[PDB]
């Protein structure tokens, strides 16, 4: 809120969600607990990586420090680097169940586990 002293994915991605400005992400519940990430994967070189990377970018130059224009950028890293944690997040469920990569738009359901919560069940 007022400044980024512990960095975090758990309330980031969640404040990416709530903020919209990604499309695609949004909070299948009022709750704001369940959401969606659209999972696509395009190849080519010509298509616009900037949109593709305009959520990962984010997550990287939040968590680290990335050098735009003078590092060389590196989509594996951001995609790897959050795609990663996104499973590594013990306090996150897949809900690949409901989850649809098979459909005109792909994206993955997950749902964030609190720590009071029955890990079981």
């Amino acid at each position: 809120g007022s400044s980024g002293s512990s960095g975090k994915l758990r309330q980031w991605l969640i404040d990416q969600i709530d903020s919209g400005k990604y499309p695609g992400l949004v909070w299948e519940n009022e709750e704001k607990s369940i959401f969606r990430i659209p999972w696509k994967h395009a190849g080519k070189q010509d298509y616009n990586r900037e949109e593709d990377a305009a959520l990962f970018k984010a997550w990287a130059l939040f968590k680290g420090k990335f050098r735009e224009g003078i590092d060389k950028p590196d989509p594996p890293t951001w995609k790897t680097r959050l795609r990663c944690a996104l499973n590594k997040s013990n306090d996150f469920e897949e809900l690949v169940e409901r989850s649809q990569l098979d459909i005109s738009d792909p994206y993955k359901v997950y749902r964030i586990v609190p720590e009071s919560g029955p890990s079981s069940g």
